[PDB]
């Protein structure tokens, strides 16, 4: 144990995922991702007059400053998506900087500037690198996920498609003590500023052993022409000591509880559409890593199938984590602040003994 | 046992400490930064050759891109220059990728690069905000630390100024594991690109418990214009249970070897220039210190002094700090990918047991 938390439980069960004492099957069943973000950021399910304002203060919040726009313009299109937050985020840190106090109010004002402009910091910077335009980041689209899909695809997302972004970011949002939270712990835990500890965690979910899991789940997924021929395939790279990706997870010790959640999502998605080839091959081999390994999908098998539908490119799975994940990084921070207990890390040597210093000349 | 390595023993006899199993005495008395950059870095302290060969590489590794340059302009005056550095080193990740392979020999390239910018980045904002001018940054200084000097003060320093930052980076190359090098172990171990390592050491660094106490220190030495007096008011204050920052440390149960080094340093540095009010007050609350509460001098005591003789602005100082302890983190980084295990923390759990959802327009 690295640490105390207020914020969330996962596993004692082995199959559990509460946030701040809330069960996830109810938050995604029930809330829109803003009434999640409200809860980490801001401490507490909000009533309705506080999510109107809350919603409304988000709104106005979608904007790129001048400077920053010049700066996500100079980013290359061949940037790394999870750079190009990295970036903007941390340009907006010199421009609008925490006060130097660091009130817990402060902190959350800029948590929620943070949600509401990483879409546009991302989109923006794709739209003008890829496309050559100078998009509108202001929208009047009602919601975090709407305002991402109207930005990425230059029109308003169906009720649908906006609906299921809700359940995604939701499930995303919080999950205790992982790499890139407690590296915002970590980073919170100097006296560091917001933007700095969410900077780091940003480049810890870019890891592709950490936040970049989904990415490769679609993969694996589109490979394969059929079911069957997935099947086949599978069980061949198992009996030679392959990792299927998507599969498995530390604490789970029965099942991921967001997956059922995000199959149902991925499932509707796909027949809305019309289409459930890819949900019938995820849903295949699912069936199919049990019997071979017992191992159960994560979180990041179907959101694959989900996201996909919704026409997210896939080096955009991740920087979608972040729009999520930065609600449980900001509660978080503000948590390691009022309790800044440090738990001082150290090593095992295993280098060479004290030895002579050899002089240049010496050396040759 | 929070990792292996093989970079750095810490207080072992309580007083002491070794880069790779050289003895950090004789490193600050004998080597160039240069060949204590090469000892981290490239894993061997360089062969005469092997140096001339490494101060080309790095002196011609001093530029910045035309994009790059565009970033540092966008960035305001009043930006923290640990945040112009952080904005720059991530715009350069955008802009000069790892390739995705992360070879041993990549990583390297790219430390190397930011060993022999990072002073680029920093100096150019600063020059362009500050006083409105482009600078030319690659200059024909032969040293990272004199380097630094030329951009800041617009002319080549003293032989003797450069020697004195040769020995205050060598001191600050390396230090184990503490919350900024356990953060780049920590992106690395995602599988996560070396600036992302990096940009996140940089944040924790930033935190003034952790990468700014000589700036602190310096704050205490400049509010006294006598010894005598600032001897009365540091015993009025640690009879008052405050805390003297600049003092102790969480490894040494002796000695910080590192402030002999140093105080040696910012000794000559306060007669070669005139002044020794400065070090006589830290020189003597170091006594106080020592009789009223057994404390000893850690490095960021005299490292304000000498610094303060080069004109080196305060809000420099973790700029300075950065600069130095990027080598060990690029060490730090290239170890946990080798050998590589996880990230893997836990919490105990204080929040709220499961509680019963209520819907928004039920709460109150």
């Amino acid at each position: 144990p690295a640490g105390n938390t207020a914020l969330c439980t996962v596993g004692k069960s082995g199959n559990d995922l509460h946030y701040r004492g809330y069960d996830i099957l109810d938050l995604a069943e029930h809330c829109e991702f803003e009434e999640v973000a409200h809860l980490l950021i801001h401490g507490k399910l909000p009533t309705r007059d506080e999510l109107n304002a809350y919603k409304s203060k988000l709104k106005a919040l979608r904007g790129l400053p001048a400077n920053v726009r010049t700066v996500l313009e100079a980013l290359p299109a061949a940037s790394h998506p999870m750079d190009v937050m990295r970036t903007g985020v941390s340009a907006l840190g010199c421009t609008l900087p925490e006060k130097e106090g660091h009130t817990v109010s402060g902190a959350r004002d800029i948590a929620d500037k943070l949600l509401a402009s990483l879409s546009s910091i991302l989109l923006y910077w794709y739209h003008y690198s890829h496309n050559g335009e100078r998009i509108q980041p202001e929208t009047d689209d009602d919601s975090i996920g709407g305002h991402f899909l109207h930005l990425l695809h230059g029109e308003k997302p169906t009720q649908s498609w906006e609906k299921a972004m809700h359940i995604s970011l939701v499930l995303y949002a919080e999950h205790e003590f992982n790499a890139s939270t407690f590296t915002s712990r970590v980073i919170a835990g100097t006296g560091s500023d917001v933007y700095s500890a969410i900077i780091g965690a940003i480049g810890a979910l870019r890891g592709p052993k950490h936040g970049g899991a989904n990415e490769v789940s679609l993969e694996i997924q589109q490979r394969y022409e059929t079911p069957d021929e997935a099947e086949a395939d599978i069980r061949k790279r198992v009996e030679n000591k392959e990792v299927v990706i998507g599969f498995g997870h530390p604490v789970y010790t029965i099942a991921d509880p967001r997956h059922q959640v995000i199959k149902r999502v991925a499932k509707q998605l796909s027949e809305e559409g019309g289409s459930l080839k890819m949900y019938h091959i995820a849903d295949r081999l699912e069936t199919v890593m049990w019997e071979t390994k017992k191992m159960f999908p994560n979180l990041d098998w179907f959101s694959a199938v989900s996201y996909n539908m919704m026409g997210v490119p896939t080096e955009m799975f991740t920087p979608l984590f972040v729009i999520a994940r930065v609600t449980g990084w900001a509660a978080h921070i503000i948590e390691q602040r009022q309790d800044n207990k440090i738990i001082r890390p150290s090593a095992n040597y295993t280098g060479p003994e004290d030895r002579p210093f050899v002089s240049i000349d010496d050396r040759c």
